């Protein structure tokens, strides 16, 4: 059972700035997506120093990089917070229609893309290098939900039936056939080392074949 909503406007021209604007540093997409999960890992253990058993879905707190080169996707795991059904439908538990006025008032006075996530809407980086992005979560309060869109001014919502999560996020890049480099070894190597050196959590990257 598919529930398909609207972007507000203002999201939506976003996102079309995003997939459309000629911009060749589309490497920070990965910095913006490890730094949200490092933010809702954050958030699961501040709550778990008062109460232990927020961590009985899972006590590891790790992020994960996961390229699949038959599948073209780059998959970006966390056992953080995670979101829950009324957090997805609400631009992914961001304030991102005053976050975009923030942002897109910053682009015409001197900023560039690569600051997107000063302003709490660094997920949509995400469409610089994929056609379409997935977000499995599951939050302790919450059953475990799929997110889903192609842009183009909507998104579906939908229980998933998938494998069990426990807690946490899963953003699913379904890649541009050109942005293939993302997939490679060295390349996220090189992006990790580059701009998330000191994120407080293991940030693994898995192997392939
Ligand atoms: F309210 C939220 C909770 C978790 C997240 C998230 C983003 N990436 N991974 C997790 C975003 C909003």
């Amino acid at each position: 059972e598919v529930e398909t909503f609207a972007f507000q406007a203002e999201i939506a021209q976003l996102m079309s700035l995003i997939i459309n604007t000629f911009y060749s540093n589309k490497e920070i997409f990965l910095r913006e997506l490890i730094s949200n999960s490092s933010d809702a890992l954050d958030k699961i253990r501040y709550e778990s120093l008062t109460d232990p058993s927020k961590l009985d879905s899972g006590k590891e707190l790790h992020i994960n990089l996961i390229p699949n080169k038959q599948d073209r996707t780059l998959t970006i795991v966390d056992t953080g917070i995670g979101m829950t059904k009324a957090d997805l439908i609400n631009n992914l538990g961001t304030i991102a229609k005053s976050g975009t006025k923030a942002f897109m008032e910053a682009l015409q006075a001197g900023a560039d893309i690569s600051m997107i996530g000063q302003f709490g809407v660094g997920f949509y980086s995400a469409y610089l290098v994929a056609e379409k992005v997935t977000v499995i979560t599951k939050h302790n309060d919450d059953e475990q939900y799929a997110w889903e869109s192609s842009a183009g001014g909507s998104f579906t919502v939908r229980t998933d039936t998938g494998e069990p999560m426990g807690r946490g996020t899963k953003v699913i890049l379904h890649l541009k056939e050109d942005q293939t480099e993302y997939l490679e070894e060295r390349r996220i190597k090189e992006i990790v080392k580059k701009h998330s050196q000191f994120i407080g959590y293991p940030i693994t990257l898995f192997v392939e074949k």
